[PDB]
């Protein structure tokens, strides 16, 4: 069968929050079972534990927020992003502070330390959601969907008028694309037109072209460039993975975003969630007959 996997050793990692400029510890640890993600404020007494699922989402102007009361874990998607992408079910990621560390802009440094840990396989049968039915929200200019599919897929389209914005719409099918290789490395992005407004509202305070690709009137600040030709749309892909995973379990299905975010992401997970016509939740008691398969562990 496949089986539900968890991470073997602790990890470590020390940063600072994009948004709040908080340096924060954050320690990533075994779960039994069918726990999934659960994220945990560590600072506070008593510790505040929010399961990283739709339903715990508040705040998605600036990033994905999990909230319980006045409490808050902010920026949780390119972590969300690298246990969807190794395939993780459960762990518990305890936090120092409110925001999850940058790190580099990407998933690629969390994907190193998981993979550092190495994964532990779990005498449980993991749990797919799988779409049976196409579900689409627009608002605006703006869509998301779902459609069935055998396997896993994501596309995404996004359109900036701006001279750096290169190729502005990718497919991934994980059948072919290594998400290790050609996704989790893609950096976050903003454009230096906006940090002084950002700043004034309390944002992008940890923002540096170590964790970020600056863009100016007409080029990437960043010295060293670009990772990927198109690093901006594979970025949202790496983002939209994070987004899913707030579904508590791994797709089965294909994922369509048109100039789509963090908030309208949100609206296509409830709709999908309440539309209990429109998925099933499956078991694969025989790898060789899936869809899908995982690295070995
Ligand atoms: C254009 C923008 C509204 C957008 O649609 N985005 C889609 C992507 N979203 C994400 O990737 C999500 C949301 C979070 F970003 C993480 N996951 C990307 C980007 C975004 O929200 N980007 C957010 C953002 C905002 C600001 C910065 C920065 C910065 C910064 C600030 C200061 C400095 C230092 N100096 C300042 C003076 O001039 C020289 C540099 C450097 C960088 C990064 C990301
Ligand atoms: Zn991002």
């Amino acid at each position: 069968m496949i089986k539900q996997r968890t991470l073997k050793n602790i990890i470590r990692a020390t940063g600072v929050g994009l948004h709040s400029g908080e340096k924060v510890y954050l320690t990533l640890k075994p779960a039994p079972v069918d726990t999934g993600i659960v994220f945990s404020r560590t600072d506070l007494d008593p510790v505040v534990e929010i399961p990283a699922r739709a339903e715990n989402v508040g705040e998605t102007t600036m990033s994905t927020t999990l909230v319980k009361g006045d409490v808050k874990v902010d920026t949780v998607e390119h972590l969300l992003s690298a246990m969807a992408g190794l395939g993780i079910d459960n762990a518990y990621v305890e936090l120092s502070a409110s925001e999850v560390p940058i790190m580099d802009g990407s998933a690629g440094p969390f994907v190193f330390l998981i993979q550092s840990a190495g994964l532990q396989e779990q005498e449980a049968a993991k749990k797919f959601i799988r779409i049976k039915r196409e579900v689409s929200v627009e608002e605006g200019d703006k869509r998301a969907v779902f459609v069935p599919f055998d396997g896993f897929k994501v596309s995404f389209e996004i359109d900036f008028d701006h001279p750096v914005f290169r190729t502005q719409q990718a497919s991934v099918d994980f059948s072919s694309t290594s998400f290790v290789k050609e996704v989790s490395r893609a950096r976050t992005f903003g454009f230096m037109r906006d940090i002084e407004y950002l700043r004034s509202q309390n944002l992008a305070l940890g923002g540096s072209v170590e964790n970020a690709i600056v863009v100016d009137e007409n080029r990437v600040l960043n010295e060293d460039g670009l990772r990927y030709e198109d690093e901006f749309v594979k970025h949202k892909i790496l983002d939209a993975i994070g987004d899913l995973y707030l579904l508590g379990n791994s797709l089965i299905g294909e994922f369509r975003g048109f100039k789509s975010g963090h908030a309208l992401n949100n609206q296509l997970l409830r709709t999908l969630i309440a539309d209990k016509d429109a998925w099933e939740v499956v078991t694969f008691e025989d790898a060789r007959t899936a869809p899908i398969s995982y690295m070995r562990p």
